[PDB]
């Protein structure tokens, strides 16, 4: 996260981080055994790492439990990145308790100007790498779409929508791929894309989380 804060240890009980040995992208928990990514960040030998802050230390709180399997959506595209979504389904259930609980899914899509709260573990340089230790946030707001497709013409379909600042200097980058973007208490995004980190003109990507509720609902009800 770029020109965010320092949430909070388990101010955001919802946000997992994704580990093979180390992080490399964030994910939501939306029910005791559902996880809902980015389809980029799929891979194999992943382990969920839930109720964290710092993700070098073990403090307590800490719940790892591995993924029995990951799906990612049908649709997805590499080259376009649409329909950037994933859900991973865990091992075992995860306790819920107030460090780790889950969020809930959007019933409408969110407006442009709502404002959001984008957390993750990623690079928080523009002009650099630096990986933070503990989880940062950033409160963003969603941009109207003819904003969104002027500074990405003719690479945003309607499951991606742009929210950050296009003075540049707070945005979400590498790190943060598959964490959520809350809005009002529901799920409205997934870290997806970008150019650079921060940059002016250049705000992020995100996965529109409302046009996939009955797909993820369908999909945990057969798996
Ligand atoms: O997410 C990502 C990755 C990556 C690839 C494959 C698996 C996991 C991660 C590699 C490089 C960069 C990124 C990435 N850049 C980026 C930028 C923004 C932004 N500027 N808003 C958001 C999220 C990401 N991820
Ligand atoms: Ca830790």
């Amino acid at each position: 996260i770029v020109g965010g804060y320092t949430c909070g240890a388990n101010t955001v009980p919802y946000q997992v981080s994704l580990n093979s040995g180390y992080h490399f992208c964030g994910g939501s928990l939306i029910n005791s055994q559902w996880v809902v990514s980015a389809a980029h960040c799929y891979k194999s030998g992943i382990q969920v790492r839930l109720g964290e802050d710092n993700i070098n230390v073990v403090e307590g709180n800490e719940q790892f439990i591995s993924a029995s399997k990951s799906i990612v959506h049908p649709s997805y595209n590499s080259n376009t990145l649409n329909n950037d979504i994933m859900l991973i389904k865990l091992k075992s259930a995860a306790s819920l308790n107030s460090r780790v609980a889950s969020i809930s899914l959007p019933t409408s899509c969110a407006s442009a100007g709502t404002q959001c709260l984008i957390s993750g573990w990623g690079n928080t340089k523009s002009s650099g790498t630096s990986y933070p230790d503990v989880l940062k946030c950033l409160k963003a707001p969603i941009l109207s779409d003819s904003s969104c497709k002027s500074a990405y013409p003719g690479q945003i379909t309607s499951n991606m929508f742009c929210a950050g600042y296009l003075e540049g200097g707070k945005d979400s980058c590498q790190g943060d791929s598959g964490g959520p973007v809350v809005c009002s208490g529901k799920l409205q995004g997934i870290v997806s894309w970008g150019s650079g980190c921060a940059q002016k003109n250049k705000p992020g990507v995100y996965t529109k989380v409302c046009n996939y509720v009955s797909w993820i609902k369908q999909t945990i009800a057969s798996n």
